[PDB]
Parts: C-alpha cells; structure tokens; sequence
C-alpha cells in the first residue's frame, strides 16, 4: 500500500497518462512541423488528470493503473492522477450538461454504482498512490446559483453523492481534494464564508475522512496563480489571484470545523496573463491563454500542496456549433476560439494556441 504523511505529492511522481500523449502524439504532432512539433512531444511528457467523466472511462482508469504498477515494478514510483466527475444533473448552471446520469431517472443511484466500481479499482491498486480531484463545477454552484432551478433541485443529491465518493474512497493510498471553483468564483468576498462552510460541512459529514487532503481550485479554468497585476476583468475583487483566493479561504475553514485542508490549483491554462477574457465568467475555450507552470509540489507556499494541470490543454470545453446538442452559448463569445468541437473532443487550434503562449515555454 502506498501510504503517506504531509504533502501527497512529495516523494512520488505524477504520471503522465497514455491517453493524453496518444492525444498529442497522434492527433497533434502529425499536423506540426519543426520546433513546433518537437516542442508538442514534450508537453505529452507533463503529467495531466485523467477524467473519469463516464461509467464507460473507468476500465482506463484501471489500464492506467496497471501501467503505472508496472512501471513501478522497475522504480518509477509514479502515481496515478483522475478526476472523478459523474454526478447526476452534472453542471447544474451550465446551459447545456453533458452528464450522462439525471437525478429524476436513479441518478443517485446510479452515481454510487459508478463509485463503487472505482472504489474497487482502487483497492485493487492499493500499492499505487491515487489522487483525486472530486466533482468539478459542483460545490461551487450551490453556493452561487441556488438561483437556478436545476442546482437549487441538485442540492441533496450532489451532497449526498458527494458525501458517498469521499467516503466510499477514503482509502491510506488515497489523497482527495474536493473541487473549490475559484478565486473569480468563489474568491470573492461574499462568497468566501458561505463557500468555507459548505466544504467544512462536507468534511465533517464524512467523518473528516483522513485522505480528504483539501481543495482543489482554478480546475478547467484559466486564472493565474500569483499573478502581481489585477486583470481588467477582476474588477472589484480583491481576490484576483489563485494564491490570495486560498489564503483567504483556508482559515475559514478551520474557522468552521475542518483545519489542516491543503490545495492543489490547476494551471494547464495560465500561462498568459492577462487571458483573453472580456469577462471574468467567460469560461469556455478562452482565446489568449497558454500553458502554465508546470507540475511539481515546490511551491514555496504551505497551503498550496502542488502546482497541477487537471483539465488537459487540447481537449475542448465545448462546441461552438449552435446546432449541436449540449450547444452553451459561452462558446460562442468573441473570447472564445472557435470552431471548436464537443466538449472534451481534441480541439487542435486550441492546443496550438496554448503550446504558442506556454510559459514556462516548450519551444
Ligand atoms: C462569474 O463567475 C463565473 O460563474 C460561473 C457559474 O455560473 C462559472 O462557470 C463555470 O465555469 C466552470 C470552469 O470554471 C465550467 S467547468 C467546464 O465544464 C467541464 C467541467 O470542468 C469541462 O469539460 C470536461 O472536460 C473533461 C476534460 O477535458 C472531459 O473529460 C469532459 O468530457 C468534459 O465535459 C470544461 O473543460 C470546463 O470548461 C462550467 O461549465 C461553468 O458553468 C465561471 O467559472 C465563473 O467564473
Ligand atoms: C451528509 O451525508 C448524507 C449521506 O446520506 C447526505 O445525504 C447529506 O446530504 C450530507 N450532508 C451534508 C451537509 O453534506
Ligand atoms: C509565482 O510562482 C512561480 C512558481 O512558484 C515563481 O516562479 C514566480 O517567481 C512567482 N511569482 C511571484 C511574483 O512570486
Ligand atoms: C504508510 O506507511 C509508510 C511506511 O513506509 C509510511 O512511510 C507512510 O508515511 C504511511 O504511514
Ligand atoms: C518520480 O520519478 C521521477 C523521475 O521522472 C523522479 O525524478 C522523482 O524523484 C520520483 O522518483
Ligand atoms: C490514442 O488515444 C487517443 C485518445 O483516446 C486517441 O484519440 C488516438 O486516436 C489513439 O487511439
Ligand atoms: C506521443 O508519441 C510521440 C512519439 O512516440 C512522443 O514524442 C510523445 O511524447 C507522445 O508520447
Ligand atoms: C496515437 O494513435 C495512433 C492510432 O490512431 C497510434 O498509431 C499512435 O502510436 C498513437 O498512439
Ligand atoms: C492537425 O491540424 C491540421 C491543421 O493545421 C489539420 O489539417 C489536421 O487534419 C490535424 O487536425
Ligand atoms: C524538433 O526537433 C527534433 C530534434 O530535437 C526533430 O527531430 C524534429 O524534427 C523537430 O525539428
């Protein structure tokens, strides 16, 4: 079994996944020439999450694992990166939810069903070090949208499903960072309370479940992390930075019932600041962005646990085709690169975009 204590993310490696290089390597790389291309093949080399966004996915949750044993077995010492995201009424704000389970048709049923067939892999795999982001873009809504219908109906299925998988995967070779949204979301002020005392309530709705290390934040967005200027879009929010957004949060949540959390903050997509955001709440396929600081638990800062890339650079946040199902008009903004394919497709333009803008840089 892969134990530890402290930081996750000190004393072993992230893998990088097949599935992405495969990605890179041949949807990528046979459209590129010279530097360009050679510089493609090293981004495959960063290790990215893995989505666990259907039932469907989980069988390559395991090859990976398997992968990763082993290369283990000749001294990697790797450990394995997914993304568990499958509730029902998944992205209850969003204009179009790509999730394949709903609430009113044994979603939350078949939500624990979905765990327990991961809950299994990992026990299974229990001599490899997992971790976890838990459900992206739910939490956070109902601190902000109970406005809308379809989160303020989510509620007690998103929290009793949520309390199911941080249970049901609190295992010693586990470490889960709940999703947290992000400074734009809920660094706010306002927020900052409301959204301190949901997450401590989920933590000690589940026991305090010793694997739940903290929080994860900026998943699949574009923020920077220590930015030193405020974006023109971050008007008002003194909270303009991933950085500043969980030292802010962090002591309300030993405030409400749950000290020692750390974080985990994506940055896949920040390496150009300011974005190409014309509004802070344009969040699908922002066009001025570029790969950002890489992985690695050297952040010179104790609550942020490891720099990460969880939403993978490449891969689509959602068509701009208006005909299309799932169709959400934010992909259709003039911040937003289009044409772009459906949601998690390889987006090609995208990826160059961001290999172009990388900082650190690839070429
Ligand atoms: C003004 O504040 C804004 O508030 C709104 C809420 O009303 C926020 O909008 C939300 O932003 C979220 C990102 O910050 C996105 S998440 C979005 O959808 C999914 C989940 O991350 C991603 O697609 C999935 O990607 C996986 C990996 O590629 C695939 O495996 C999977 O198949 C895909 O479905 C996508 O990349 C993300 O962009 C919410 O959709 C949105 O409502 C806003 O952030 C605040 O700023
Ligand atoms: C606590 O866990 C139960 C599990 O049945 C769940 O239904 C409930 O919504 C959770 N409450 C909170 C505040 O997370
Ligand atoms: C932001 O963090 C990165 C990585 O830790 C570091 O290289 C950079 O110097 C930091 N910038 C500032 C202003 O602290
Ligand atoms: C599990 O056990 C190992 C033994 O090497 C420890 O190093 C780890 O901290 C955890 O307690
Ligand atoms: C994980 O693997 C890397 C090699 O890529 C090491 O440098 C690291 O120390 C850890 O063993
Ligand atoms: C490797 O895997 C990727 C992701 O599924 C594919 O797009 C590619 O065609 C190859 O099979
Ligand atoms: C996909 O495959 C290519 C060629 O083998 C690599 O260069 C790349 O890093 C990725 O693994
Ligand atoms: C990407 O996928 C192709 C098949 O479509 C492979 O031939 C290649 O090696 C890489 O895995
Ligand atoms: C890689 O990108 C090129 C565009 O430069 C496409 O023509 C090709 O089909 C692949 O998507
Ligand atoms: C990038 O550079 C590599 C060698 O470093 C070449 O093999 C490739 O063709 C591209 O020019």
């Amino acid at each position: 079994t892969a134990t530890y204590s402290g930081n996750p993310f000190v004393g072993v490696t992230p893998w990088a996944n097949a599935y992405y290089a495969s990605e890179v390597s041949s949807l990528a790389i046979p459209s590129l020439t010279g530097a360009m291309a050679t510089a493609a093949a090293a981004v495959a080399k960063v290790p990215s999450f893995m989505w666990l966004d259907t039932l469907d996915k989980t069988p390559l949750m395991e090859q990976t694992l398997a992968d990763i044993r082993t290369a283990n077995k000749n001294g990697g010492n790797y450990a394995g990166q997914f993304v568990v995201y499958d509730l029902p009424d998944r992205d209850c704000a969003a204009l179009a939810s790509n999730g394949e389970y709903s609430i009113a048709d044994g979603g939350v049923a078949k939500y624990k069903n979905y765990i327990d067939t991961i809950r299994q892999i990992v026990v299974e795999y229990s001599d490899i070090r997992t971790l976890l982001v838990i459900e992206p873009d739910s939490l956070a809504n109902l601190v902000t949208n109970l406005g809308t219908p379809k989160c303020a109906n989510a509620q007690s299925a998103y929290l009793e499903c949520i309390n199911y998988a941080v249970t049901q995967l609190n295992l010693p070779n586990v470490a889960m960072y709940l999703d947290a949204g992000h400074a734009g979301w809920l660094g706010w002020p306002a927020n900052q309370d409301p959204a301190a005392q949901l997450f401590a309530n989920v933590y000690k709705n589940a026991s305090s479940p010793r694997a739940l290390r903290g929080l994860a934040t900026n998943v699949a967005n574009y923020n920077g992390w220590n930015i030193t200027s405020p974006p023109s879009y971050t008007q008002g929010n003194a909270v303009y930075n991933e950085k500043l957004y969980i030292h802010a949060i962090g002591p309300l949540l030993a405030n409400h019932g749950w000290s020692n959390a750390f974080f985990i903050t994506d940055q896949g997509r920040s390496g150009k600041q300011p974005t190409g955001q014309q509004q802070w709440g344009d969040w699908c396929n922002v066009i001025g962005t570029g790969f950002g600081i890489r992985p690695s638990a050297n952040t010179g800062d104790s609550l942020l646990d490891s720099f990460v890339w969880v939403k993978p650079g490449g891969e689509c946040d959602g068509t701009s085709d208006s005909s299309a199902p799932r169709f959400d008009s934010h992909c259709a903004l003039p911040d937003a690169l289009q044409p772009a394919p459906q949601a998690g497709a390889w987006f090609q333009a995208y990826f160059v975009q961001l290999l172009t803008n990388a900082n650190p840089s690839f070429l």
